[PDB]
């Protein structure tokens, strides 16, 4: 290849910029031009495309967000969009595309290669529910954003306000809740991939009050329900005053952790390697601490699971 | 005075430990003994009182919360409560008290001196709504906790999710909302001390969208209402996807900023100085960047205000 | 005034971007156009000038550094360079200039104003070493950068390595060292504005050890000496294992604190108001918690001081 | 087992507290009592032993340092101290020991099993220089401390001062240098595990400057040499203004990251599991993203390595 392109699709995730940098620099190191595609798939369709110089990715490795911007475009999930997309790619002489984003981005990448255009997926999202990788770029940053909240709550807790609910992200995936909950010392974690009984939650609460536990912190993934709702139920059932934090999109934001920039730098460069060596239709990832790649269609067919042993352990340690 | 006591009352505030450290160290510096009263006025009534050595306040200056704990004690707002407390103090040879806490905690200080126990109040709250001081210990830290979330929101924003409502604390005081809003570059800031109009607010959003503003941020003081409600009304009226963050008690936790440690160190020491000077029934503060102290009753009789010029400035800059 | 300019000069200070944002927005809000001057005075001379649209300062309020850049321009110290500069301004239809930076930066404003060109100076540096203001934009952020380091060192302290030296910036002023050392609970703070006795330092250190103080931390303003030197003298005199941290340029970097953004916003805005009100040759500032402005040459005549009572206070608390 | 003990030995590492909490809770969850050994192997000999109640490891999971304190004990390096300690253990009825700490603390765990006393090693150190584990507790936290500095330097860089040297920790391991380097976008990284050429280094810097690179960041592991010298040699040879930050012990301090709290929680628990299964004489770790344990002797046999491809990658991306 002589010229590839790169874009970001889906929700923002910390480390997208570090991934864009790696894609751009790796390619330039091998004498390949990199063209930036702005505003996700919609921008591709619209021909919002502009060459990225070696210096255009300077001083972004440590920046949250994405200098290429993002969008949600379901039109690229159609033949028409696929067709317009490829016209713009060809018209700008782009021979391969690196797509950095979530679930929806991989579907687009799969279609693209089914249409004969070489494309590689890079997992850039916070909730860690992309197949073919143990970790997604942004997940680690998000966990740290969450435990910053938990830690402050531990300071703020008093004798009559010792009961706290924190609603985190993860509509279908409980990874954020599980990891941040274990990292935060959460007494109870409500995820989708495991079931909960309110009587147990409430009992854990009372058990801990009795034994002298200074405070109880409850993590609730948005996919399970609303923090405000569980807070009300919990106060109503126990008469403990219960305060609620709803983090929201704060989790999608901020400067990426060390681990996120390293992962993004490694995976972005791999994606370039794969384009240059004639592979396409793949997604990159990290599994068992080793760099991997997979046929996209094959990877999308794998259900996402959490570490149940990790879930059980978080219950054991809050005694 | 051979011996004094120190306690914390009201909601937790970042920097209470710095102020505790200061009280202990200043007094010990002048040869005075210092006793910790744990769990605030409730703990005082209960006689929960232990001597604090010079090293009992090592490694707390940078810690959030309060090593002495707080409580709500309505009982202390009764003659029989003010009696058992006076008794427990005399039992312990405690001749003077430093009370670190919110506006509420000052009542106990007032009465205590009227019954012949010198007491000085030190303003410890994030609300910044204590009289006789431009700033309360904790306010600056709370502000940095808020803009942390606002900054992350800036990274998380996309073309489809570009409207955000963040609800902050401050029961009746818009200080947190106004300062965080200005420093965060909020488009709109809703505070109880200023009339607002939801139609003008919505006009502002639309105007920003028309001129290409990437995202719009709305700060809401809890005194004005729920972030959830304002968000829902904004999305319903405009069709703009609107996300909501409710920080809650996060704002009361965390390690105190430099400003808060410094302010706490100076107010704390000033309080010891006042007792030793034979003063009593006073509250300390900082006004016009100068350390001050006022009679408690005269101070608590002035209504709190915010800087209206700063409010208008925030609207000007956020075009 | 139809058109004004803004530039940054001196070392980088956190909050310069917030001030740039405020200058641009406040002027645009009154229908004045703003032109950016890149690379400071050197840039002004070279005609490195470009218009800033309303959205060009979007998403900078929270960013460290300066999007305009800085540049030590000795050429502007000469009456020749001032001529080429005023030439480029006139050439670009620029009627007034806001200058954001440290000392030297103000000398430029004066001389431009001696030459009848209206210029307002805005205090942007971490040193707190600028007349006509109690605080400079960047100082607060720098303090928090320092105590972050001091805090981490508290965790890393052992019985063996109980003694630490940290060298902080300040140039000729002790503000950073004084405020950070107090904020961080330093046993000893060495600043230019106050006499010190290395023997008393040695004894203070031995005393601390005798009484079980888990660690001693010594803060050294760079304008007093080298952290590595002092660290030697101390290990040699006491046989205590002494470790030295030198922070260096880290103190000029990072995202501005809330107080810095607020100061930056208010002062940048005031600067613009002064230009439109037909003033010139003024510098803005905050004194006694009030917005002020002064004649440059006059303010420049004041010698800088620190609060000696705070310094005293610092010794009293770290026994 | 009906009762076990736990201690920390070696340098302080963020997450030692999370590990301690884990050991304690996991044990108590299976009906086992846990006793704290204070001040490392010296305290085991001196008999500094006290029981740890379930609430005694509350509010420590997010704290840096170690509540058990640490120490250097050469006396335990002997068969006299080893018997003295085995004696102190039995005197309290402790059937098993968990040792959380660095490479040397494992040597101690080896002997104790030799002498018939079941012991497990938990990798607590920032330098990542401990066999039988891809990552040590504290490593991730250290990396983030380092890039916090690198990031701020990025802001502080100007056209005149645009070359920076940061010396980081790692006496014989370049993991910190390597990972923080890659994550922070360092141009050159100097580690023991890789031969380097000051010439290629100077040449890199010069090419960077020619192509318009804004600033150059050089990371130097302490094992390789001194940051101050490297900055002097580099300035001399280039006349490029070169600033040096030496972080020192701040790398060992701070609240643990999410990954470190998770890793500490998982490795601590497994250590307890092993003791209770009767499998003393082992160390736990994470390898290829799975929990492992090894005989200590067999583990200590392996040399420590880094990933040469990551070192190479880091070169490719900083062109």
């Amino acid at each position: 290849m002589k010229r590839i392109g790169v874009l970001t699709s889906g929700g923002d995730s910390p480390g997208m910029n570090a991934a864009i940098r790696s894609v751009v620099r790796k390619a330039i190191y091998h004498g390949v031009e990199v063209y930036g595609v702005y505003h996700g798939y919609a921008g591709l369709i619209a021909g919002n495309i502009k060459k990225l110089e070696v210096g255009d990715v300077g001083d972004i490795i440590h920046r949250g967000g994405t200098i290429l911007y993002t969008a949600r475009c379901p039109e690229f999930k159609t033949e028409e969009g696929q067709k317009k997309g490829i016209e713009q790619l060809k018209k700008h002489g782009i021979e391969g595309l690196v797509v950095i984003g979530g679930d929806g981005s991989y579907q687009g990448a799969k279609k693209l290669t089914e249409h004969g255009f070489p494309c590689v997926g890079v997992p850039g999202t916070i909730d860690n529910d992309i197949p073919g990788t143990d970790f997604t770029i942004g997940f680690d940053t998000a966990l740290n954003t969450v435990i910053d909240a938990i830690d402050k709550i531990r300071d703020a807790a008093t004798s009559h306000e010792r009961t706290y609910v924190i609603e985190v992200m993860g509509r279908h995936a409980g990874d954020i809740a599980l990891w941040s909950g274990l990292a935060g010392g959460a007494e109870t974690i409500l995820i989708p991939e495991a079931d909960y009984d309110m009587n147990d939650v409430i009992a854990r609460l009372k058990r801990g009050h009795e034994r002298g536990k200074k405070h109880s912190i409850i993590i609730v993934a948005e996919g399970v329900g609303s923090g405000v709702d569980f807070g009300r139920q919990i106060q109503e059932a126990t008469g403990f005053e219960t305060r609620v934090t709803v983090l929201g999109h704060v989790q999608r934001g901020g400067s990426p952790t060390a681990f996120d920039r390293v992962l993004a730098s490694r995976l972005g460069a791999r994606a370039v390697e794969l384009l240059l060596e004639g592979k396409g239709g793949r997604c990159v990832g990290i599994q068992n601490n080793q760099l991997v790649d997979h046929d996209i269609a094959e990877a999308l067919a794998n259900k996402h699971t959490i570490d149940q042993r990790m879930y059980a352990l978080s219950k054991e340690l809050s005694i």
